[PDB]
């Protein structure tokens, strides 16, 4: 296996359209990838299947900064739309409201209520069926994408303070919006019933997702990213 160690926090139901907010302190450094994800899961699969995902990924060495994307298309033939959004205070540097909305007419990406990117047309018409909402934290070896992996600044944490599911209710939420809450996770506790841990890796990615760094502390989830055998988090969950 791998040489490092990551993590990628995944809801074990998945869903068609919605409203997703999760309040976050990104992982950075250079050669590291730190996301929140909406996945369609078998999308990796090369059998013909469509793929359907949607990102918010900080890419290490530019951490004032993440990219979005639509990944549609198929395995080994993917189409894409990634743009950069600037990020102030910086990802890594302070907690921001990150969202993604999903409706049958447009994908659209906030931080902090605000909005950053709005997409509409072709790739949004491709992201059919359902999605689970997702967090991973890993190191790419592209380095022209994430910068060369600069392994003295492990270990590294990306803080997860709560997470908000609304579900697509056209023209029936608050004041006649289209989203209506669904449920919030605080994270007091690890709920299994409701997230799932991976293990597993893929091509491009040099660490394992492990469960071993998923952690709950002070109401909290913590997803790391460390040298393989070096799993623990042993820092103080910062303030939000
Ligand atoms: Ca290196
Ligand atoms: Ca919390
Ligand atoms: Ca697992």
């Amino acid at each position: 296996a791998k040489d490092f160690s990551g993590a990628e926090l995944y809801t074990l139901e998945e869903v068609q359209y919605g409203k997703f907010e999760a309040r976050m302190k990104m992982a950075a450094a250079s050669g590291t990838v730190s996301s929140m994800f909406l996945y369609q899961n078998g999308s990796e699969i090369a059998d013909g299947r469509p793929w359907v995902e949607v990102d918010i990924e900080v890419l290490g060495k530019n951490p004032g900064s993440f990219q979005s994307n639509i990944i549609t298309g198929k395995a080994g033939a993917q189409k894409t739309s990634e743009k950069h959004h600037a990020v102030s205070p910086a990802a890594d540097q302070a907690f921001h409201t990150y969202g993604l909305e999903w409706t049958p007419n447009y994908v659209r990406w906030t931080v902090d209520g605000q909005e950053v990117r709005k997409t509409e047309g072709g790739q949004v018409s491709n992201l059919t069926g359902t999605q689970g909402l997702r967090f991973n934290l890993w190191s790419s070896e592209s380095a022209a994408w994430v910068g060369q992996f600069d392994e003295s600044k492990l270990p590294l944490f990306q803080f997860i303070n709560w997470v908000k599911v609304y579900k697509y209710t056209p023209g029936q939420g608050e004041g006649g919006s289209d989203f209506t809450l669904d449920w919030t996770d605080n994270f007091d506790t690890f709920d299994g019933s409701r997230w799932g841990k991976g293990d597993f890796t893929f091509d491009g990615n040099r660490v394992d997702l492990t469960d071993k760094n998923i952690y709950s502390r002070d109401g909290m989830l913590i997803l790391a990213l460390t040298r393989k055998g070096q799993e623990s988090f042993n820092g103080q969950v910062p303030r939000d």
